[PDB]
């Protein structure tokens, strides 16, 4: 897994890391926002999809239990997220 | 500054911001770890000071009512930390 755990129990994730790996991690079966779509494979695809093309370090949402937030941009590229199971 | 902050209080800071500047943000008076030396300029170069040459993210330590976790590397390179001020 392309992911580290802190000591809260959240993950520094990169956003190279494909959907299918992540779901299988975390033992999800749902897609996550705009996977339907067809176009994303990564968890980066979902940040631009749910936060728009340019998101900003701290822009944050909720999915199915868990919250995804921008910790750092790498010019458009969405290079770490931290993810938190509720 | 080269930070913004989150919804905690806490801060997500380029390793790349002077020391500087960060000092003058937070305006403190006391040099961060190793800055005192003289060879250390930048948020990044305190890590590498404190954690060593490649640390990894979650690597952690606390100074002066502050904590400081590496939360990216891009290589070798301490690329974003997590500054917070501590009661
Ligand atoms: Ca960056
Ligand atoms: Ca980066
Ligand atoms: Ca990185």
């Amino acid at each position: 897994d392309e992911i580290v755990q802190r000591e809260d129990g959240s993950w520094l994730v990169d956003g190279m890391v494909s959907l299918d790996r992540f779901r299988e991690f975390f033992e999800l079966e749902a897609p996550l926002p705009g996977e339907a779509g067809g176009n994303i494979h990564t968890l980066a695809g979902v940040m631009l999809y749910q936060l728009g093309r340019v998101p900003s370090v701290t822009d944050r949402f909720e999915w199915n239990g868990f919250s995804f937030e921008v910790v750092d941009m790498d010019r458009t590229r969405v290079d770490k997220i931290l993810v938190q199971r509720h």
